[PDB]
């Protein structure tokens, strides 16, 4: 089973790749992207940036947060 090493690499490295991949997003909904083009004037920025602004929303208005904006993590200020 698991051990103390393997835990530690597991915590470290999903600190390392957390965050939503904002890049995929676009392959979706950006310039070309597979689904639409309705997000292509917004870089990767900002979308982070509205993200956050979602999550604070939703908690400020004592709403349930959508399960992916649950991965935006930190200040959101």
């Amino acid at each position: 089973s698991w051990t103390k090493e393997e835990e530690e690499a597991l915590l470290d490295g999903m600190d390392l790749v957390k965050g939503p991949r904002w890049s995929q997003i676009l392959e979706l909904y950006g310039p070309g992207g597979k689904k639409s083009e309705v997000l292509k004037y917004r870089n990767q920025v900002q979308l982070k940036d509205k993200a956050r602004n979602m999550k604070l929303f939703f908690l400020k208005s004592g709403q349930v947060v959508p399960a992916a904006l649950q991965c935006v993590t930190g200040d959101l200020r």
